[PDB]
């Protein structure tokens, strides 16, 4: 057992889309954002230029097969100014009743 003093992983859930509508609070530690900072912005707003397309595409494809597990890894702004190199992985929760997408859940590790 060991603590995790200062913490370079969080959990994000994402609509369809890409919009944050979940962020838990080692975003702070991670990326220097608040969750309020976050909430209700996309994260392709957060994602280096050059990186956004490859984020876009694993939106679009974590949903085409729902239940799917991707990994990508791109820069992510940090509250200080620096890019930050992300590995997130993302997939769709589907609804254990009615099956449908509820949202993708993000693990992003600052590596």
């Amino acid at each position: 057992m060991s603590n995790v003093s200062q913490p370079t992983e969080f959990i994000s859930r994402h609509n369809i889309e890409g919009i944050f509508t979940f962020v838990d609070h080692r975003c702070v530690a991670t990326v220097g954002y608040q969750p309020q900072e976050l909430l209700g912005k996309n994260i392709v707003e957060f994602c280096h230029p050059e990186d956004q397309q490859l984020l876009r595409d694993s939106f679009q494809q974590v949903v085409k097969l729902k239940g799917q597990v991707l990994s990508v890894m791109f820069r992510f702004r940090s509250k200080n100014q620096e890019w930050l190199w992300m590995r997130t992985s993302s997939f769709t929760f589907q609804n254990p009743y009615s099956d449908e997408i509820e949202y993708i859940i993000c693990t992003n590790t600052n590596v």
